[PDB]
């Protein structure tokens, strides 16, 4: 439209229907010039990068995109907090994005004064890709997300992808891409930018726990009729050999047949975060789980969902296994153990494996008169028809969704990480400030322009998603647990502004706490 | 095929918000011990975490085209993987459809 | 207890902000929020009007009543108006109590 008018007006609120909600987010952002309006193909070579498993091959894109997947985006800790105790379950339905309220400045840099000057005429060039024909990164939970304080300015983060690659060369497949070659809606200020998404079918995240064991399904009370081999040996001495056969019953359980087994198991290495109970020696990068693909050892960080730790032993997490959060604050290398944020897996000890433990136990050999019976340990049990598992927790900070890999065939495809899977995610919205040129000379010269006026722009985003609850139907008695803030004094507001204008997010914040029956 | 392999899904750009424990080693010497924690990101990639993992293996024994380079006995029977069904060794022809060589 | 009218829903606040322009941001992309912002103001004008409703006297008094009134008596300057300096200057307090009504 024009100058003087807005594009749009800032809506942050979020409302709570019965069966659904509605969270509507506006941020401040700003974009700035990348890679000098260039494609320069980074590989490892570039720095660094002596060891294979290290290798890759790709190329940085002027362009950049807004990542908005992490929860925290979406929900205060309040709207968090009454979302995850009145609800059994969750699933994103549709989604709604604005640009609106942009602005473009130029910078002139003279004699270390810099003055900031406003480009009525300038544009931004902005699309969504919606066939996928483009390298999906958000689902790898990088940074550059909408801040979760809905007062913070935030950068757009750079766009870019790897291909394939030998060590640091190209292979034949490797492909390019080239962003400028899709349509793009082009904005200058009065112009606005929105479209509207919908989630294909996922199922519902459950949070809840489990209030009985996947090993106690049964009447205490009664016994089984059916029998199992209690006695193999008559008694004490040579030739005493019986089969007897007993009920299983009340007095002997964890012997009784059942019709589920729980869910399949990676192990992972045990380390502790009391300090002297852990080895003297390096065995992290060593003594680590990890996959192998075509030559290259990819470790295994969040596998196969499994519990954490045993009992009431806390002490110590899987190595690769669980969730890493970051204080606010904190830094980027050699981070002490306290200011890291272990997340804790524990809630699914009732269908799921130990991550540290061994699935079970199998026969070696086959037992004779002269052969005694021997069982080795099972480390991995990849599944078998009849077991029950659950998925990764979701946090706060976590990412919403990801991107099913378009392939053949994939068993339960619900990521590794947390979220919601989806074949066709909510496309990437990429963002670009187009190039004004400088002066260009008087006599013609073939060459491309590689002299711009500095530039940035800046606006607003509006994301509304719509979400659909499942909600607690429980016949239980006494109370559930919820999640609290301790009401002890502090020097400060948990999920609350610091004395110098820092937000910072204490403890991570799990989705389940009520329960529900096995 | 694919574009992009499984193990890079990621913009080389960005660094994860998640981390990884990167030294459990104070330094060399006794009692030398401690918990070091370090972003995932492009310096040190296949430490990062990532929703989805390759497909199912079996493995094959490896045997060249280059006649010198393979063993010499006769492995074709004894060292081959097969599948056993009803005291029957079947031997195992075309399996979970894996990569044939490596690079 | 200090004065005027108490209400459970009084008239709302109107909060206003001029929404942050951030300086130029740098190149390579950083975590961190921008703290660096364009020095900036704002401006215009505000009409507030109220629709009060009022009781009139019925007063069935003989003698006249005590009114507010400015005194005659000559001044340097004139009350309830500006200075020579423009300064604007209320002189006294002006409660609201002078007509009376009968116990």
């Amino acid at each position: 439209d024009g100058v003087g008018s807005s594009s749009g007006n800032w809506h942050c609120d979020s409302q709570w229907l019965g069966d659904r909600v509605i969270t509507t987010s506006t941020r401040t952002w700003a974009l700035p010039t990348y890679n000098n309006h260039l494609y320069k193909q980074i590989s490892n070579s570039t720095s660094g990068g002596s060891s294979n498993d290290n290798a890759y091959f790709g190329y940085s894109t002027p362009w950049g995109y807004f990542d908005f997947n992490r929860f925290h985006c979406h929900f205060s800790p309040r709207d968090w907090q009454r979302l995850i105790n009145n609800n059994w379950g969750f699933r994103p339905k549709r989604l709604n994005f604005k640009l609106f309220n942009i602005q473009v400045k130029e910078v002139t840099d003279n004699n270390g004064v810099k003055t900031i000057a406003n480009n009525l005429t300038s544009t931004v060039q902005v699309f969504t890709d919606s066939d996928y024909q483009l390298p999906y990164v958000l689902g790898s939970a990088h940074e550059g997300c909408l801040p979760p304080f809905p007062a913070d300015v935030f950068m757009i983060p750079q766009y870019g992808y790897l291909t394939l690659n030998d060590g640091s060369q190209a292979v034949g497949r490797s492909s390019f891409y080239c962003l400028e070659y899709f349509p793009s809606q082009m904005l200058r200020t009065g112009n606005n930018f929105q479209f509207s998404y919908e989630f294909e079918n996922v199922p519902f995240h459950s949070s809840y726990a489990h209030s009985q064991s996947l090993d106690r399904l049964m009447n205490p009370l009664i016994d089984q009729y059916l029998y199992y081999l209690s006695k193999t040996i008559n008694g004490s001495g040579q030739n005493q050999q019986t089969l007897k056969f007993s009920v299983a019953g009340p007095s002997n359980m964890a012997v009784q047949g059942r019709n589920y087994i729980p869910g399949p198991s990676y192990r992972q290495q045990r380390v502790s975060t009391t300090v002297t109970q852990n080895n003297n020696s390096e065995f992290a990068w060593p003594g680590a789980s990890s996959w192998a693909l075509n030559g290259r050892n990819s470790l295994m960080n969040p596998g196969p969902a499994m519990a954490s730790h045993k009992e009431g032993e806390d002490r110590f997490f899987p190595l690769s296994g669980s969730l890493i959060f970051g204080k606010q604050g904190t830094g980027r290398d050699n981070v002490d153990a306290d200011k890291v944020m272990i997340t804790n897996e524990e809630e699914i000890k009732t269908t799921n494996p130990v991550a540290t433990e061994s699935y079970g136990q199998v026969a070696t050999n086959h037992q004779s008169a002269q052969a005694q019976a021997q069982t080795g340990w099972v480390q991995n049990q990849g599944i078998l028809p009849g077991m029950v598992w659950q998925d990764r927790d979701v946090y706060l900070q976590g990412p919403i969704w990801a991107k099913i890999p378009h392939t053949d065939g994939n068993f339960h495809p619900s990521p590794l990480m947390g979220g919601f899977g989806m074949k066709h995610p909510p496309p990437q919205i990429l963002i670009k400030n187009t190039p004004v040129p400088a002066d260009p000379p008087t006599a013609f010269n073939k060459d491309k322009l590689n002299s711009f006026i500095t530039q940035y722009s800046t606006g607003q985003v509006s994301v509304e998603i719509e979400w659909e609850l499942q909600k607690e139907n429980s016949k239980r008695w006494n109370p559930e647990i919820q999640y609290t803030s301790n009401y002890y004094k502090s020097n400060n507001v948990e999920f609350a502004v610091n004395t110098e204008g820092v937000y910072s997010e204490p403890r991570p914040i799990g989705t389940r706490y009520l329960t529900r029956n096995l």
